[PDB]
């Protein structure tokens, strides 16, 4: 259902937010500074997605998680407790977390798409498209 | 002691964070705009007040929060699960979590100014400053 | 016919943006100022939807309504001639009006994908989901 | 009076602005693009005169038209039916049409200073000037 | 005589400046914030008046008022002595002083044109407009 | 005739504008960059009424001067051979010649209103409004 | 298949970009300046297609053109060898090559949603209506 | 007491607002307009001086003042009944106003700091900071 | 002589400012709008080169023109008393001045190398290849 | 001759634009964002030498090159077949054909010096010190 | 005093602006552009270091340093003469100069207070919390 | 030599930017904030010269100064002692090192020149143009 798949995004992105705060916070290395910046990018835009989706149940007349005591059962997405990473162990932390979230998306649309929810549907290509870039910027910086 | 009342304030901060978007989605009622404006600044600036408070426990050399089940199980804000919400009882709420973060803030204030450490202390008495002046707007506004 | 729903569209469009004129003039009580300010955003998005909806007829190889005279016999929406109006009413009309409107973006889009127009069909989805969002938060406003 | 004629300016100015947006959409010929966009800065400056007309009424304590049925009635310009224009028609219906104008404005503005109604006054001046202005210019450009 | 109607408005201007600094203080209720926000923007446009008006008579070869002494001496309008407002007092208040000032500025703008101080009369006519603006949607609002 | 007023100050505005380039050029003393920056401004101010004045003529049906040579002989505002002053010189010249321009848009102003050219007038009455405030300040500044 | 589509896109892409050059330095008579100005907005935009589209391909995994040798031998679109134009036989020439990127794009569409490649085909549908539109105003320019 | 030392501050700046609009319309001398420069962008601050320092009373639960009677019997600045001046006056009276104004803030970031009152005397601090600044520069430029 | 030079093309410059603005007032035709905004231009640019020419002969140790009498029998570019023009006729007009101010500077830059006046040299080449580029521009559409 | 070096910049141009896009795509490892933002910068760079120096090439009274298959033909910088690079093999290519271009200026602003073409040499020479400043960065980075 | 650790900041500051300059300009290796671009942010902000510290110490009634002479004999900061470095080095460098204007203002901060100079103190806080954010910064980049 | 003129415009700009940090602090009299503006607008641009002078000796392939004890020997320009200064005094101060910057930038210009190093010649032109203005400037004002 296009409901139930926009509240697991829903609590993925508010998981991944925090995990992204803490490759934010504990990088080391030469490097520090530019994944400081792109991890806070990172985190930004995953406040809006955890947003937007949110909102978006609520125009399709649902309920979406309230409590991040729900979010943390709801989530499919591993809180990450070691506070020490270099920055390619970020980079493949992240890639792999985004080839979810892309399952994720691809879903949603296919499911809204044969629902006629086609404004669902719009919503999950423009992240699709988004994260196939990111995706593919990632195993290029990865190889 | 400085760490472990910013660490408080952390957890504190991302639950108030995820309750103030409840309130920004559900407020129901004449003043719908307003309240759906108002208590998206609040949650933008309390994503601010954790990662500022979180990078200062790094500065003063120890580890934050840095997964929400470690967060939950020490705020002590607690959760809202209802799911509708009239304008003036989202300011009495408001009000009330105000009141306990100036609590924080002054004591972290007067903890840090003890110990010599006047940065975290200038950085409280700011907070304590911005929480006074809001939960005197929300006193006349509910007078 | 794409080109039947779109110049309908055009015609209520036109007698809309009078009718939201008239409210933005004759609204009456305490909430004077945020009525008077959401109904000029109101009108100028639907003179932007009047001049879009019209050339992607022309884009189309037909012709758009040129006439006042053609557009009020065409216009399903009815004009208003009360000259006074409390905040609630005009919320209530607003809201029976983007309904009807939403009707009709969603059946221009399912018509012209079923025709391979895949353009008009994503002119469409956008508009839709701009009025599938107001339509949640007026139904918000007035709950 | 001043407000017949404030009211006589509104329904004139609400059938120009539809008449400007189909010489914007089917002006043929070379000098397509500057009459394109010449002809959409017009109507969204009588789009602020039918407002600023109207809201004028009602300062002065009586009420403008806001249904297009009491429009076209007392409308004085002439509708368009034709769907094809090159651009010399087009400055031709302009240069006419504007003259009707500065007729109606300075006669506005002669029988606001008669009624010691000098805003009124003052704002009628300010559109003979921009009339007289652009009909020169109009003049030139047929030369 | 146009500089004693200059120097009275801005004797009544000095005092409105602090009388809406009370409005904007100590307003109460829901409507709290839109008031404390309005309020300010009245008194930074008296404190325009204030200074436009002294420069003025300066311009015309007299002296203003230069003592807080004298303008409280020759103030017409009167002070607000109460600490404590709703919304609705508020905007009965500055309706009725509006309403003073209108006829100052109107009788300004009908010596002034008499004379053939043709500038002086420009500048009261601007403010004249604005008072007729501002009191319009005052009484749409207490309506 | 306002043109003829119109012309005469087209004349004076191109003398007094290369009048006013020497003084920037030639000052001389402490008060260098202040009266250098000064002169500019006004010389770019005369720049723009030269070309107003211009338009409006051609706006009511004459013709401007379009030689130096008829512009020098029209002139009454007298060239400046000396090449170098003092900064209290040129703030002398050029209140002499403020009070000039101001007898003539007094009396363009004048001659305006007998005829019904309230456009023509209130162009006037602007600059006169203008130079009476700087010639104020220059009142004062050589008090 | 979508790739190569795409890439026969990116080779009339490098084709296109230069001849619009060719344009762009060699129209003659008296419309010089706007079609020069046109065709400086067409090379840039074609420019950003070349880079969009390529991007796509390594997206999906494979590789795009990387030298003019192989783009020359791909494009299909012909070269311009003449040095000198008229302003008319630039828009026909542009107008040609619309009409054939529009047919490579609506295929590009068409051939997207077959496969479930939402992402290219949404990108696709952007560039048919800009297309579309362009068209349109070109054949009104034409007329 | 704080809210004491506030209330003083307040009915000072508001005496010294106007004082300072008499030394901005009256100075006279070469150095005019540096001088109505400063003066404008002192008594611009010293408003928001009033209006910061009053709302301070507020959030300390007492009254600040809301009449002018009030603030004149309290006010210790002395109003300048003078209507002339040349800029070196105006340089010592400023000096010896923004001494008197510099013990103030002194004494009341003293009874803050003592009562715990953190908040109130780090404004007063920034005042006292910038005042010194002020005191500085007025010293060298009288020397 | 630099200087000689340069004031040459000081004189020419003024009389050639103003016969552009009898260009920019007396174009007729279709093209009146473009030829009217480009002939603007083109005097706010020479009235630049008028400057900087006067100023550089001054930083040179000489004097420049400062009567509009000095400059008029001084210049080589001849009014123009008629006053009404046609585009190309402008274009033309506008071309012919353009290729003496060419040769004015080119004679200027080779001079000022002789000498050493490299400073001289550089701003006239600047001169020389804008002049170069709008003469180029101004041949094709004379074509 | 100064037209052959500067059809041979243009040529070389085109080429090194495509050769810089193929780095863009197809950097690999651990710098792949600075790279990606870097060698688009220096793409569009030379998309501008493509077009100033044909556009100097016409305001010189010559031909530029028009078609890609004539310039492929006189380029001599050699197009890159690979498809996968490190950042440090994009540096140790990037400098090569800096150093080739860098003497293609210093001969064109040599043979321009000679014939006394300074336009075309103050052009040669800024994109000389350019080359030369990103030469020494360079040269450093692979120090 | 705190006037002796103003003016001992004020001659570090000076040494440490050229020493930065120098790993500024000698960085090497493939992390050049990121080193050259942060260093040249860091000698501007102890620039500004540079004037405040002289200026507080005037606002106090001493005199600063004023010559480079006296700067270098009382600087602690050691010059570097080497001309090539890596940018780790330079990391180290700064970070080892960071925690001694670390100390130097945490003295400064701890004396101004113990004379009850609480405007130097606040100064001297922030500067504090600026420098124990960059070393966290630079021990994690270097860990 | 190129390089060695270049290192002593770089020590001599160092020692010139700190002299005029002194003046900047310890200008007195009453045009003190004007002067204070231009010394603190002089040291900005001096730091600019000083490390583009650098840089340019490092992509000339050698190294300028690096340290303070070596510019200081190198300087030729005399370090200023006093410490308190009238404006007349500074802006003599001033002219004399201005002559002598400029005829360092005049040698650099003729030797780059010769060596056909015409980049260094042309930013040395570049600011033997911007000396010769400011030059000017300061005999005008003290005349
Ligand atoms: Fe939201
Ligand atoms: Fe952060
Ligand atoms: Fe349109
Ligand atoms: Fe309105
Ligand atoms: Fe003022
Ligand atoms: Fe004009
Ligand atoms: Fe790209
Ligand atoms: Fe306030
Ligand atoms: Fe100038
Ligand atoms: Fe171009
Ligand atoms: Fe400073
Ligand atoms: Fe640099």
């Amino acid at each position: 259902k296009v409901v139930e798949l926009l509240k697991q995004i829903q609590a993925d992105a508010s998981v991944f937010y925090v995990k992204v705060h803490n490759f934010h916070w504990n990088v080391k290395g030469m490097d520090f500074h530019p994944t400081h910046k792109a991890t806070q990018e990172i985190y930004e835009q995953f406040a809006d997605v955890f947003d937007d989706v949110a909102e978006r149940v609520l125009q399709l007349g649902e309920m979406p998680y309230v409590t991040l005591a729900d979010m943390l059962k709801a989530a499919k997405i591993k809180e990450e407790s070691k506070t020490s990473f270099c920055s390619k162990e970020i980079a493949q932390a992240v890639l792999a977390d985004y080839e979810y979230f892309l399952k994720l998306f691809t879903e949603l649309s296919a499911q809204a798409d044969s629902q006629g929810d086609k404004v669902s549907a719009a919503y999950a290509d423009d992240k699709v498209g988004e994260l196939q870039k990111a995706i593919w910027m990632l195993k290029s910086q990865l190889a």
